[PDB]
């Protein structure tokens, strides 16, 4: 039988250098306040020396947390260019109009406008159709080529190495904790550069609390990434408004465990119990229960409207024609 | 139970190992192929109203041939022009997008 | 899952090796070794 009790100071397990006193749960174990510690207590060397850790009941590590307009069709071909191509458009339908009494000019102006709406050997207007064709050929080629560069360049933070290779997206960790101290002491290639950046990054890329870090990621429009424990991260991803996600694998291999006073009777029993629970998939089941189960979490169109608009305009021109007749 | 295990020096688990005409349906989205077909018959039906039951079938097959892409009746005239400008943009988009795909090329 | 150093029940090397593994991991020596044989020594 057991009695669940919350640690006084509400800390995990650290050791004040001066007083050399343990605090939090790890403390209450060494000083006989409690018989066992069942919590997300990290298995560290500094603690394994004073207390006993059962096999990990949950492996984790450090992870990364990140967060139409029809005007994309008017950009490729500049508004100024759409204009001139229309001025030259009627500029050709008027030149052809001079090639071929008041109504006879209207029927013709509508025919040259149909010869305009794009697709004998009168040399005059002949070279006009040829030059106009070569003109539109260049333009449509330019539009196509230009539209490709905007799509080529248009073609995500996957791993940690991606954070070091770029600078556009800022990133940081908690101002105090094993997470920050990890990069500082890490002698690994990638993590080294990362720390060098965060160490002198301005403004401060470090946050006061975990809540502040998440808020910074949700308010930077994807310009700021936050590094934290995978466990807490995965949980955040399953919380409203569901605007955060973990990317890539963990940066290191850690693990929580059940802590028991050195040379305790519950030592071996609990250890085996953890192994038994994991093999029965009971541990994985529990996590799924509280993390996921209990969790809470254009351009082409613009050309379609101009088409239907043209169809409607025609359906209008049709009706009037039958009326006059 | 029989021996003693030190703390894990390497955490692991069970993973998945793996090694497509669907690279043609991607450039132009399935949703776009649909609408371009709806507007396709949407024009062959508008033209069909421009030109007894069989006479409508022969015409609907003629406007469907005027649909399957390539006098001065201003009405249906601007329809053919606007529809041409429409397909021009689409085929240009497909070409441009496919080029991006062939440049970067990143179940 | 997870691999570990196995030692006969009630051995003298028991506790020492256990702490050694924890020390190596915290010094990032374990991660370093893996990178050496998996990716660094890798052909891809
Ligand atoms: O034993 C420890 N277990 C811990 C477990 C967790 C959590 F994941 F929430 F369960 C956290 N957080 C991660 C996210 O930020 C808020 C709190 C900190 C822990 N710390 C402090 P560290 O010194 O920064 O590692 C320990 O010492």
């Amino acid at each position: 039988k057991y009695k669940l009790t919350i640690v006084g100071d509400g800390k995990y397990g650290a050791r004040d250098a001066d007083t050399k006193i343990w605090n939090g749960m790890v403390g209450e174990l060494v000083y006989g306040k409690a018989d066992i510690a069942i919590a997300p207590l990290t298995i560290t060397l500094v603690r394994e020396e004073v207390i006993d850790f059962s096999k990990p009941f949950m492996s984790l590590g450090i992870s990364i947390m990140i967060k139409p307009g029809v005007f994309s069709f008017l950009d490729p071909l500049a508004y100024e260019i759409w204009m001139c191509i229309v001025f030259a458009y009627i500029g050709v339908s008027v030149v052809l109009f001079l090639v071929s009494t008041n109504e006879f000019g209207i029927f013709n102006s509508l025919w040259f406008s149909l010869g305009a709406f794009m697709q004998p050997r009168s040399l005059s207007g002949r070279i006009v159709g040829g030059v106009w064709w070569f003109f539109t050929l260049i333009i449509i080629s330019s539009y196509t080529a230009n539209l490709a560069a905007f799509l080529t360049v248009e073609r995500p933070i996957e791993s940690a190495e991606d954070l070091s290779k770029q600078t556009e997206i800022a990133y940081g960790t908690l101002d105090s904790g094993s997470t920050k101290e990890f990069f500082r002491r890490s002698k690994i290639a990638v993590f080294d550069k990362m720390w060098t950046y965060m160490r002198s990054a301005e403004p401060s890329v470090f946050v006061r609390t975990t809540a502040e870090g998440v808020a910074r990621v949700r308010k930077s429009k994807g310009k700021y990434a936050y590094l934290l424990e995978s466990t807490m991260n995965e949980y955040i991803e399953q919380r409203k408004p569901c605007d955060t996600m973990k990317v890539g694998g963990n940066l290191d291999s850690k693990g929580y465990g059940i802590a028991t006073p050195k040379g305790s009777s519950l030592g071996t029993p609990v250890n085996l119990a953890v192994l038994k629970l994991s093999e029965q998939g009971l541990l994985d089941k529990l996590k799924n229960k509280w993390w996921y189960d209990k969790g809470e979490c254009s351009n082409v169109a613009g050309v379609f409207y101009i088409l239907v608009g043209g169809l409607g305009l025609a359906m209008l021109v049709a009706l009037i024609e039958f009326c006059y007749k």
